[PDB]
């Protein structure tokens, strides 16, 4: 056991013993992602690792929002991590300082979730409209194994009552779900925040950043890497890294990288330690234009490529063809953002989502759905402005569609073969705007981006155990694996969570870091917050309401209600107003 | 609602914003108590006081071991508290860091917990011997809510077979319950502790700090309190506070203070906090030699006289009445430290505890318990030396006894009335050490202080709502009640923690500091804690061999598997070894 989890304030506040014979040990980190970077400034303050001894090693050389990145409270690695970086915008204050207070002044809420038929709020928007079975299914799902879901499907395990509910369209958009992705993915979501239930529909648990992760997590890291003499090599594409596998153990040997286009290559010893981002979402992702759709493309990158070399070393490091390979036509592809400044487009706006766009706070609280799409569109508008030089009278949205083979409405094309304003066109279409007005103020009042990320839905597909690497694979001395493609346990892909837990476990687990790693939240194994959930998914109704129309379950809580009559239990039941 | 509770990593590692209108708040402080330094800290910390606004009102002027000090991980406000405060044995690391690092080289865990027949061991030691009948009477209490439970004694919800158990050995020992105590309280005890079941009896959940309390928190406290400037005021004698109960608002108005002698008043605005530790468990303490008994009282200290000066004012201000008076006389009133360096004395303590006294490491793992003394005498042995200036070859021993009025085995005297090698005598006694030399070995070879506390069974005083006050009381301004006989939620009195904890609440409430105050741990609602503890309390046993007796619940069981079969119910079952 290199590694224990914990949770509580002891282990919290700890600070760890310097690891023995660190100061021989090496570190080298393969892309320069969130993952990667939460590695080294872990390296850095838990390992005490000297910043020479740390490289980074990056492919490039030395407005697109990327929307989606939804941030809760309960984020325990990510708050551990954000804490000893200092702040770029206040003085004498950290990440986290800056996020606790941002979030308390302005509390992030939508007053509108899902809208159809051209701008109409949906009549039953609020509620879930779960039936009993679809319950039923929820709890079928969380109750069972992990292991007997291996390559199960969302249709495999939900019945067209669940799909039909309000409770899909807010999970299928949130978290970018489709009906044949990862049951265990989606088992693990469900699991992860269920204590978020009651904030579900109207975002009042999500919490976000001033700007984009990149200003606002990423470059914070960056000048706190930079400051303690962290080593940033450009121009450096790994294509493989010698393994050699023994019985006994593995070892990094050697690493093949394309230093500024001349192979070379660097010696590992069993100190040197590698930290390998297995497989990226963002690689190959194509760019159009507000006249030019985004050339759909399928080509491995580099990232790709690393897991596809690496894998054939061992079996028990992954299989990458699980996730990069097969992926449905249907699925999520093209992503658009659209900035204007324009004044009645930004009017249609502040009639759907109540709020004033350029205020300077929470816009839409989140994304809005568009149900009648037929591209399943939807978008979002954060706290305006995202970016730095960004003019103020600008606002920045970024639209996404889960279907990429079907035609739109107001155009008979599919996302994939749209332009920057077409795209635009059918999202104006969606918000009630006339069909006389709508074609100028796309091709000329706004600027749209698009682009096609052809692995933005690769951490959801289906997979067995083993298909993903463990952070640290058994038997490993040197050699991690980080980001949403490597294996740990109950946490959520495609969250900044996941590529910070597994760049602290992967840090922990080689340097052998004797601090409680913080275990992800106890949610599911809590009485209080299952009570709150009951009460939630079935729109706020009391046992005696849920359990009104079946006999067999009237007698069981009957029968319930006389033990627990005068206990704490009932006392449990009343104060989570279900008695 | 001026504070709420919060829990993980998001608030913990958070700094709230400096509170408004601080600049012209002050702050007096009543006592210089465990708790009364600890609001102090938070002032200067959290609450971002000025160390001169703050003072500090010490009644005293400008070996003996306060035992049952036992510390465990989750005491989450003390390790808020004593992150900030620096140490003073090692350089640039806190008070948590050094118990971190003390707890993980060496941790705690008692080889011999009780032993009988002066000297062998308890044949049943290590298990719990808890009857089918006791195990229900311990969860009928846990299940019965706190309002139902006033004024409620210990031999009120349990019976006979829960006395003759091995657990209640543990459990009046460790804690020093009596059975005419509080059954609120006791209930708090089960509830906090239920995770620490499994370490119950060999004390391996248990953490010490290298000295004893006053050197290891209050004196570090102490040392940062200077350093910032906190005004510490001594030879100040509380007589009472005048404060005006209107109907809409409390405020402190004035303070009458015996200054050296000289009675003078303090005026006091709506700004100018005032902190009130009511009660005293350490007052009005009368010490021994080990030729003199210590002599018995039961005078009003200034602590109690405080509170009953106050409570005359405002009946929402508790009941001192409720805890002072009619302690039963067979309480736990005496208490005797033992330092001796004689070879033959530690010998037969290595032989019991089967560690060396003099290595500097873990001695006894905290208490032995007498099963056969009259006295229900228990003594502890801590990683000696718990002293500074003590020499290296002595060790030093805390013996208290639970029953007052019984005459002891060896002597035939209460202890109320036994000097201090007298209460050695009887300890030489029971560690099996023969009648010959027993005698002189206490009289010449060992040197043992009695001390006589009145009030040290006082918060375990059976009580009702109200009888404690609020930490901050309803409709109070400037006025907050710390220490172990303010009334909080869900936390255990007589623990470093309850101090801690009510001395942030107070700070928080009354600054309006918007931080969330960690609440207690959520084990007595976590699924997994439970479900170990079941496993625990019948002895290391499964739902198969639990039930394997009675018919009602064999039918129940059978029910049950069939429903959870395959499930991740059972695999929860399966890895908490209850299946």
């Amino acid at each position: 056991s290199h590694m224990y989890y914990s949770y509580g304030n002891y282990e919290a506040f700890a600070r760890p013993k310097k690891p023995e014979n660190v100061e021989n040990k090496s570190a080298y980190l393969i892309g320069s992602g969130l993952a990667s970077l939460a590695a080294a400034c872990f390296l850095i303050r838990d390992g005490q690792m000297e910043g020479s001894k740390i490289h980074i090693l990056e492919e490039l050389p030395k407005y697109v929002v990327r929307g989606g990145r939804e941030m809760e409270n309960h984020f325990e690695c990510l708050w551990d991590l954000f804490r000893s970086i200092p702040s770029l915008e206040i003085d004498n204050a950290s990440v986290l300082d800056e996020f606790y207070w941002l979030n308390k002044e302005d509390p992030n809420y939508s007053r509108c979730r899902v809208i159809e038929k051209q701008g109409q709020r949906l009549v039953t928007d609020g509620d879930f409209t779960l039936t009993k079975t679809a319950i039923k299914e929820i709890l079928d799902l969380c109750l069972t194994n992990e292991e007997d879901l291996d390559d199960v499907k969302i249709t495999d395990v939900f019945s067209d009552d669940f799909f039909n509910s309000n409770f899909w369209i807010y999970w299928k958009t949130m978290f970018a779900f489709e009906p044949w992705h990862s049951a265990m993915e989606m088992r693990r979501y469900l699991m992860r925040f269920v204590h978020h239930i009651s904030g579900l529909a109207d975002f009042s648990a999500l919490k976000f950043t001033k700007y984009n992760q990149y200003e606002s997590l990423v470059l914070p890291m960056v000048e706190y890497l930079k400051s303690h003499g962290v080593q940033f090599e450009y121009d450096v594409k790994v294509e493989d890294i010698k393994i050699d596998v023994t019985t006994s153990q593995k070892i990094a040997r050697e690493i093949l990288i394309d230093r500024n286009g001349n192979a070379e290559s660097i010696k590992l010893t069993i100190n040197d330690l590698v930290f390998v981002t297995n497989g990226s979402i963002t690689e190959s992702s194509t760019y159009g234009d507000n006249d030019t759709p985004a050339p759909p493309t399928d080509e491995l990158g580099g990232s790709w490529t690393l897991w596809k070399n690496l894998a054939r070393q061992s079996p028990e490091f992954g299989n990458p063809d699980k996730f990069c390979q097969n992926i449905p036509k249907k699925s999520w592809f093209v992503s658009a953002t659209s900035t204007t400044n324009n004044k009645e487009i930004i009017d249609t706006i502040e009639s759907i989502c109540k709020r004033d766009p350029l205020a300077g706070k929470t816009v839409t609280g989140g994304i809005i759905t568009i149900n009648d799409s037929a591209w399943q569109m939807s978008f979002t508008i954060n706290r305006q402005q995202q970016f730095k030089d960004q003019p103020e009278n600008e606002i920045s949205t970024w639209i996404y569609a889960l279907y990429s083979d079907v035609n739109g409405d107001y155009i008979k094309k599919p996302i994939t073969e749209c332009s920057g304003n077409e795209i635009c066109q059918e999202w104006l279409y969606h918000l009630g705007v006339s069909t006389d007005k709508i074609e100028d103020l796309a091709k000329h009042a706004s600027n749209t981006i698009p682009v096609y990320m052809p692995y933005i839905t690769s951490y959801f597909m289906t997979r067995a155990i083993g298909d993903r690497p463990l952070v640290v694979p058994h038997q490993s001395q040197n050699l991690a694996f980080i980001g949403n493609f490597a294996e740990t346990e109950r946490d959520t892909v495609f969250t900044t969570e996941y590529s910070v837990r597994t760049a602290m476990e992967a840090v922990y687990q080689l340097l052998n870091i004797d601090r409680g790693i913080p275990e992800v939240i106890n949610s599911p194994f809590d009485l209080r917050v299952l009570m709150d959930a009951i009460y939630e998914l079935n729109d706020h109704q009391d046992l005696r309401e849920i359990t009104k129309d079946s006999k067999m379950q009237k007698l069981a809580l009957a029968g319930f209600l006389k033990k627990i009559k005068g206990t704490y239990i009932e006392s449990l039941l009343k104060e989570h107003k279900l008695l």
